[PDB]
């Protein structure tokens, strides 16, 4: 019935909810990017097979309803065969048209000279090409989001799998990103081996993030990778807390803040707490009260009775952590009372006075904020772990770089990326500045014993795309930003993964 | 003559001037590296070929000296057939004889089933195979010593090029790495650029270092590709010196010092100059007439007295730097007065505490020396560039990552990268420790105006191996290293390149 009918490349673009369609219209405001995309992905021609036939064009095929859902501005389709499948009207101007799908498929590949068939929806074709095992491929723009509809894409068989994703991208009103499924069943020279000057037979390593995907262009994949490294190459040692962690030197993570919000969709990130840990950074903190007051306990375990005095900080009233982040990012060079001292106009307020230096002398080499106050060392409960940030301006948009002296790659690193993502927006928009770069430095990079089978589950997950983050415009000032003032959007994510801390 | 006797490929070991035998032995001690280099070269079957013929084997050639020059138990060498041509020998156990080259390889080629030809020598061989264009490749390794002997490589013809290069290696005797020439005459899917969601026809960038080398695994290779980068994408800007510069942000380059030093080789690097400001910052002088009165005048234009001035150092006496790196190395948190003060028992001795840490908790993860200090920036004639450094010891490796806030690609890069492996390498002697990694993190990384040509001349220069580096094994304490302990073996380079410094 369908003999010379496979082998049907689906493009479709699909909210979170499965929606495709609503009253015939695409069900989101229009996504030029992802039209860009359909366009580049089906007017394709290999070089070997356009030079042959420089006429070449490839197929794309629609039901009717699909062919109005476009405009005249850009119909019919340029540069490709259109086709419509219809059993209810016979001509269309520009058009092949069809009464089914095997008729159509069978005279193409018969008496149409092409180079390859794309399907173009909707959902009653996407249906029949699905359930009859037509598809070897997906291109698919995923949206993080719901929209009202009444027209569905399938859902895709388990004979697929993901193979391709590209970077996160976001308008104002949707992130979303580009994949490629494949049909499983169809899915290195040796100087290249030989130059390293090692091993020419090098074992793969034991672990891998997902495997069976090829094109790895979502920022979280250098995360993942990370993880994977680690747990294949890292050295078990002990540490501190006597919980040892596997633990491997020096690695470099970047995010592009410009196009998505950096918090990890392979397990549910605790934003809330993110949030209110930067505030209390901000605001010039070290009361850890101040932040189990507002239901965020992961300062508590460093801030411990007996946390404090097995550091021989028995007149630490608890919860007085020290002379950390709040103190040096606000108050530098001040003399460390406790946590309840008057500090105002004590010290040197790195924040502020790099904040006013972004904005009167951005091409200055000296933008940092340092937390590494080596006489204030020995007063800390926990020496900052993000001891030292530098910001940069050029082309009217911000970066920032991170030193982390030791880093907890299950559960600090992921609040940690999100974190400097934050306080890059904020000091970006508090400067009038566009959105560039967070480049992130591991050091002593590490996985704790016991978080050995929750990262293992946790790089085999495929992610989502990122979220993006919305900051309240009016804020004119990095004291003024509350939680209500901080909005991550379109946050899809897999499952939590319990992990515990180990002080 | 020579028809059907093209595509000979020949793999040779090169000393400094040329020597590849001596008294009919090789030259140098063993490098049993190189031996397995050679045999997994001579002996690799694609598999493609080898499941149509499992017995197939690859050739070697050689002149009756080179053969007599292997001891006789090591021969035949094995899983190859063995060639030997001479006119004074007929027959010898297990290999093939031939009275000339021609002869040889038309009746290997039509007569001798085979994967591929390789020729291993002497020169009578290599100069009959270059001198008539029969080769097109060439596996060579390349000594940065020059050795005693009366047998020499010839010159590469120019129709060659360097495609490949290994990173450097070293024994306790010789600096060496590996390269591969190819005859220059002879010499990525769509889903890969419509994935990455941008613009589908990438403008290649103006600049790359060494467009010829594909196989680029020489660590000098992340210098001039981080050069190349900064000219093609890095933005104009200008800067507190008055002379603009490229500015590109974020960086990561590595370094294995258990292999080589990595002192540069496309330029004479002043190594002089870089001992002393070491040594010079070890002591925890401040003194910029320390510095000069040992001829080295790096940082001479930073203490002249119109520098001060023009940054409001009027009371300041000249080359009095301020509390820079020494100072805060030896004496953080210390009061400065002047580079005359005694300051002994004054200030946290970083340098002392960490050195003594990683004898006694190496799995610390606080081993900072930390030059950032915020209190003392108003007084320093010019803030610390390479701010913060931090060890790690895994597998009794000692390993060391730098922040560098600001890089002057064309002057300081080169003397910051040396430096660090040289503190590195002294650290981890005093700590009875192995060489690890020294990884270089670089934020502001710019290439000034009048460095441009400069740095265009450099990165077209194919690297050299690097030198490797000694230290006087008897130092037991960082403060007791003098220049005449610290000695850099086996540099090879191309000129030197003048660059002005901007104040
Ligand atoms: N977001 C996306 O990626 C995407 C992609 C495509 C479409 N859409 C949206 O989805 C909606 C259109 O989809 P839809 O499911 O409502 O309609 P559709 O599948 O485009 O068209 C339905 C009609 O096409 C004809 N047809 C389809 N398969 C046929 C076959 N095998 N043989 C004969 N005729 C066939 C029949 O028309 P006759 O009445 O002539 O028999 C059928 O009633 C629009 O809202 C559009 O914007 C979205
Ligand atoms: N480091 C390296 O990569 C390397 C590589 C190879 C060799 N080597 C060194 O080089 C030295 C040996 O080389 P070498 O140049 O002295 O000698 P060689 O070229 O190995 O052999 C000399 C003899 O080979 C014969 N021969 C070469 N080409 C011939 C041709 N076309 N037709 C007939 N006979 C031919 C002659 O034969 P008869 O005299 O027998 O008639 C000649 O006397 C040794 O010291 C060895 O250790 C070093
Ligand atoms: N990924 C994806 N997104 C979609 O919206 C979609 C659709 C919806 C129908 C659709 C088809 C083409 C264009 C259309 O206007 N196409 C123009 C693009 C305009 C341009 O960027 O120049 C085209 O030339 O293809 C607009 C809408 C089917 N498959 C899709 N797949
Ligand atoms: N060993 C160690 N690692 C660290 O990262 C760390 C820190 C960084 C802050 C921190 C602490 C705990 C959790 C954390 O527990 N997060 C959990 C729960 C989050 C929540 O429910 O709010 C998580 O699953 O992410 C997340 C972040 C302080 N002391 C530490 N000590
Ligand atoms: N790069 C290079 N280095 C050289 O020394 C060399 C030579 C010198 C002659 C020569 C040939 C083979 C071996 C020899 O013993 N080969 C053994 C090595 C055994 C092993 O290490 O396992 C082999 O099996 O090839 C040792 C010396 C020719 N071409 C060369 N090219
Ligand atoms: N703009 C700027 N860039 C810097 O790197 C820097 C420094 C770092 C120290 C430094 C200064 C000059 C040279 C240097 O001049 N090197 C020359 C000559 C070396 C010699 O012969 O001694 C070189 O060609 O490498 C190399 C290193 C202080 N002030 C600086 N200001
Ligand atoms: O913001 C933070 C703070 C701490 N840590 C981790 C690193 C270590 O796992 C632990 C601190 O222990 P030390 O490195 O100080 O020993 O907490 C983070 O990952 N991020
Ligand atoms: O060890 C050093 C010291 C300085 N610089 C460079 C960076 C800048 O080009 C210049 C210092 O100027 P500012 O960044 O402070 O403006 O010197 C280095 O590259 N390495």
């Amino acid at each position: 019935s369908y003999e010379g009918c496979g082998d049907l490349t689906i493009f479709v673009a699909v909210a979170l909810n499965k929606v495709i369609g609503h009253k015939n219209q695409i069900p989101w405001p229009h996504i030029t990017h992802d039209f860009r995309f359909l366009r580049n992905g089906t007017t394709y021609i290999p070089p070997e097979v356009l030079s042959k036939n420089p006429d070449i064009q490839n197929v794309v095929i629609f039901g009717r309803k699909t062919y109005e859902s476009i405009p005249k501005a850009s119909l019919p389709l340029k540069n490709r065969i259109n086709v419509i499948l219809s059993r209810t009207v016979k001509e269309v101007p520009g058009c092949l048209v069809y009464e089914d799908l095997s008729t159509a498929i069978r005279d193409l590949r018969a008496n149409v000279p092409h180079n390859k068939i794309f399907i173009l929806g909707g959902s009653f074709l996407y249906k029949e090409v699905l359930d009859n095992g037509l598809c070897d491929k997906i291109y698919l723009t995923r949206l993080n989001k719901e929209y009202p509809g009444d027209t569905y894409f399938p859902d895709i068989p388990d004979t697929f799998e993901i193979t391709a994703i590209s970077p996160t991208f976001s308008t104002d009103f949707v992130s979303y990103d580009f994949v490629i499924y494949e049909r499983k069943d169809c899915k290195p020279p040796f100087d290249q081996l030989l130059m390293t000057g090692t091993d020419i037979s090098v074992p793969k390593p034991k672990y891998v993030a997902c495997p069976g995907v090829r094109i790895r262009n979502h920022e979280e994949f250098q995360y993942l990778d990370i993880l994977a490294d680690v747990l294949s190459h890292g050295v078990l040692k002990p540490n501190r807390t006597g919980t040892d962690a596997y633990s491997k030197f020096g690695y470099q993570m970047r995010f592009d803040l410009s196009r998505s919000f950096p918090l990890l969709t392979t397990k549910k990130v605790a934003l809330r707490s993110i949030i209110e840990e930067l505030l209390w950074f901000i605001k010039g903190s070290t009361n850890g009260n101040d932040l189990l007051a507002k239901n965020v306990r992961i300062w508590e375990l460093n801030g411990r009775r007996d946390f404090l005095d097995k550091n021989g900080f028995t007149d630490r009233e608890e919860h007085d952590l020290g002379p950390i982040y709040g103190f040096q990012w606000r108050h530098f060079g001040a003399e460390y009372l406790d946590m309840h001292a008057d500090y105002t106009g004590k010290g040197i307020d790195q924040l502020a006075e790099i904040i006013n230096r972004i904005k009167t002398n951005p091409n200055d080499r000296r933008l940092i904020v340092c937390s590494w106050n080596v006489s204030d060392l020995k007063k800390m409960a926990l020496p900052p772990c993000h001891c030292f940030f530098q910001f940069y301006v050029s082309d009217n948009k911000l970066s920032c770089m991170m030193h982390q002296r030791s880093c907890d790659l299950g559960l600090g690193v992921p609040f940690n990326i999100a974190s400097y993502s934050i306080l890059t927006a904020m000091v970006a928009q508090v400067c009038g500045l566009g959105l560039g770069e967070f480049v992130h430095n591991l050091a002593d990079a590490h996985i704790y014993v016991d978080h050995v089978d929750a990262v293992t589950t946790q790089i085999a997950r495929i992610p989502h795309p990122f979220p993006r983050l919305r900051l309240n415009p009016d804020i004119r000032n990095i004291e003024d930003f509350t939680i209500d003032d901080i909005v991550v959007e379109d946050y899809v994510s897999h499952p939590p993964i319990p992990m515990a801390m180990s002080a």
